[PDB]
């Protein structure tokens, strides 16, 4: 259980080198496999929704040196550090003076809930809200208003989605349950059933 917070920069005082190894080993083992840590570059810190570890080191890509940065997400409460991802940068303090950002389009499976307001939840929610109401007939009254809590589940083949949000209509406020399935290359989502939350 350890964290950190304080937007700044250093010269890799602590064991920052090892920190980068864990990050690369994570991506390298899952989808990567062509990055070789050569020599640490620098160590930067920043507070992001709790704790953010920004490290930069010179790696080897297929036999070509290059500086890459790795971001690690940590929290004080849970006190569990986890590497988010690293992007290929250039010999500069910024992202090669270009746009890099972060991307996440990798498959995943497992019986576990899901965050809120995310691109995956907000997507299924908005789709479910309109789909459900449309499932009765051709119409488009309201859409996603405010998500309370969403959770994902792994079915025999597809993936169930149990979430709860509030809908608006003429200045009203009512919560309801939603159950949608997740499919790949099947058009998108497949709303299973729906329920109301007022009992």
């Amino acid at each position: 259980m350890a964290t950190l917070g304080g937007v700044h920069d250093s010269n890799s005082n602590p064991d920052t080198h090892s920190l980068a190894r864990f990050a690369v080993d994570q991506h390298n083992t899952k989808e990567n496999g062509l990055l070789e840590l050569v020599r640490v570059v620098e160590a930067r810190e920043q507070v992001v929704a709790g704790t953010l570890h920004h490290l930069v080191l010179e790696v080897l890509d297929a036999g070509k040196k290059k500086l890459y940065e790795a971001k690690i997400w940590v929290k004080p409460w849970m006190d569990f550090k986890q590497l988010q991802e690293f992007k290929h940068v250039r010999d500069v303090p910024s992202f090669t003076s270009s746009d890099l950002g972060a991307k996440t389009d990798d498959q995943v499976s497992g019986w576990r809930p899901v965050p809120v307001h995310d691109p995956v939840v907000q997507d299924a929610a908005h789709h479910a809200i309109k789909t459900i109401q449309e499932r009765s007939n051709s119409l488009f009254p309201y859409e996603l208003s405010e998500v309370v809590h969403a959770n994902a589940e792994v079915v025999d083949t597809s993936a169930k989605f149990d979430m709860l949000l509030k809908v608006k209509r003429g200045g009203k406020e009512e919560k309801y349950k939603v159950e949608v399935h997740k499919s790949t290359e099947e058009g998108g989502f497949n709303l299973k059933k729906v329920d109301l939350d007022h009992s």
